[PDB]
């Protein structure tokens, strides 16, 4: 049978940073309150984000003790490595032990082990400390997806997708930990577009058990994985850049990217649900990757969706930041979450059909259709 | 059906270096001609590496330009990214072309793209650039599979069988493209251990075609690649390990990284031939990772092999060094070539069954279960 997802859940880490107070605490901890101008601009990005709160392992006394994070371009990757390659499994096991708990087995039954992040390279990987942390089988076949950025939530559940399906009884853990560490940095008037992943960029990890053929007498499913495609869009190329250099991860945006996403969503939809036989976008739940607000305000205009169908993706923005790989996954746990509390017939808002996207460099667009379960 | 290898093809920089006159270049190149304690170190481990010659775009006339990159530490990873990054794609696509033809479908047929690399990573990634450069289409699903090292010439094969036997018609191309730019540095008594990897790393680029269900109006198998198993070794952690740093990609070993591997072979060719009726490892052919010159020496002692049976991954370390993912591909197309070109019966020195191993950090061993085909 399909691909299914048996469970999810989340971590975050404890220190949040309330996006009112942060550019002011920005400005500061950078040193760099005498560009009165770019405080201007920053504070209006924040604004714009409609983030409330976000949360960051990168503390005052952190970026006080390691000073070099705190220039524009100081040389720093050193420094952020040491800080993110034990952040990044830890707060991945953080999530994963909860989601093993939903899914209702024993963890000795994960057969694959998929982990996901932007937030720096390391060999062995973070599949492999989160392997050891976790105390997984040592015969685990571990699939370690690097430096895809915000689409990848979507390419972890195609990668599943077919792992599950081509393996009976395959039982896969997926992992998505993603922070700030790598992007942190002073303000320039030269990098505008720095400022804008400032605003947005945050901390979080992911975990979802995913497995075909679910066993009732334990297992409780959530969505089916229906299809999976991946797309370039055309005459997109350079729109979003992040280079891995001495400063650490740096962010280029260079074409409206917003303007890319919105003229091309469309095309995906079509491809994905014509074998349906779906044609109101209307009609399905949406999950949206929502790290870039104009495009989910761009989208939903160019395609007439009710305000309300970017609902759960607005609110995980809103709550948490933009996480990267991690947003769509605690985007379902909000739905499926948020449909119980309120007596919806799905996990789904209701509704039977789904779709979930992610968006990232390329520019890329991954689209996951998803059926809902009845609640 | 199973999936299948349909094409393989190679590539190489212009540039070689011949190891016996390497030490002597190194040493000076890099400005260390008084460190003559360790050049001789460096002599007897190009004298024991049985590497002839490695291929590599690090020119003399490019080291010349980034000086900082025959320093032993030197802040050097943006020259590094500069020179890499271009350079992993567009060697992959110079194999990518060639593989392309010997499958003999027009490159519009390819439906999946694997890419491979531990030499830099960059976002939007190698997997995006080759796309590009091929002219694949947009809709190509892509898998970035970057910094998992020696074994991931094995981990491509374990990932396109899934992709390929889960989506009826689906062609992958898979790219592994590997360089010494991020890993060359001049030497240092404090990091002895560095030495091994410049005596042995090497550039090169594989691309494969996987499908299942061959048209035999059309496609040609090689192999079939029956199963893929991954293990961690036990108690093997911090035997090898690879930081990505300011200095670029820094490489770190134990002493006895080739005793863990051929102590724990045995289990893995069990666990992988059981299922098959098959317990005599000269019965089959093999395809040894040979990046490490022990490893390969201790296997064959260890497992009593007839001085044969590792003679292709002995011959593509010998004109080719440590190419990291591609060796093991080397190694297929170096044997269905010889085998064509001496008579043998199949594309597997005349045997039926065989094992592909790829080894690297974790320790991690990869278990490759092929069968070859008539010739």
């Amino acid at each position: 049978g399909l691909a299914t997802i048996l469970a999810i859940s989340t971590a975050t880490p404890p220190n949040c940073v309330i996006q009112a107070d942060y550019p002011d605490y920005y400005f500061k901890i950078t040193n760099s309150e005498h560009m009165t101008e770019l405080k201007e601009k920053f504070r209006r990005l924040c604004e714009k984000s409609m983030i409330r709160k976000r949360h960051m392992c990168l503390t005052e006394e952190i970026l006080k003790a390691n000073p070099n994070m705190c220039l524009h371009m100081g040389t720093s990757l050193n420094a952020r490595q040491d800080i993110s390659l034990v952040e990044v499994p830890k707060l991945g096991k953080e999530a994963a032990t909860k989601a093993i708990k939903e899914w209702g087995q024993p963890k000795s039954k994960i057969t694959h082990l998929i982990f996901c992040t932007s937030a720096g390279v390391d060999m062995p990987g973070a599949d492999y400390q989160l392997t050891r942390l976790l105390g997984l089988s040592p015969e685990v076949k571990r699939m370690m997806i690097y430096q895809q950025g915000c689409y990848a939530g979507a390419t972890v559940l195609r990668l599943a997708k077919d792992l599950t399906e081509n393996n009976k009884g395959s039982r896969v853990l997926i992992v998505c930990s993603e922070n700030t560490v790598p992007t942190f940095r002073g303000p320039s008037d030269t990098h505008i577009d720095s400022l804008v992943g400032q605003a947005l960029f945050a901390d979080g990890a992911a975990a979802l058990i995913v497995g075909a053929d679910p066993d009732a007498s334990i297992e409780r499913p959530l969505y089916h994985i229906v299809s999976a495609s991946q797309t370039l869009l055309p005459d997109s190329d350079g729109a979003i850049e992040g280079h891995i250099r001495e400063a650490g991860l740096t962010v280029h945006l260079k074409k409206d990217v917003p303007a890319f996403f919105s003229a091309n969503i469309e095309k995906s939809l079509v491809d994905a649900f014509t074998p349906i036989g779906i044609s109101d976008w209307n009609s399905i739940f949406w999950i949206a990757h929502p790290g870039g607000p104009a495009i989910l305000d761009q989208v939903e205009e160019k395609l007439g969706l009710r305000k309300d169908k970017l609902k759960a993706s607005r609110h995980v923005m809103s709550e948490f930041g933009n996480m990267s790989s991690a947003c769509v996954l605690f985007i379902l746990d909000e739905m499926r979450k948020t449909c119980l509390e309120e007596g919806k017939a799905t996990t789904g808002e209701g509704l039977d059909w789904g779709v979930l996207f992610g968006f990232g460099p390329g520019l890329t667009v991954e689209t996951v259709v998803l059926r809902s379960v009845p609640i």
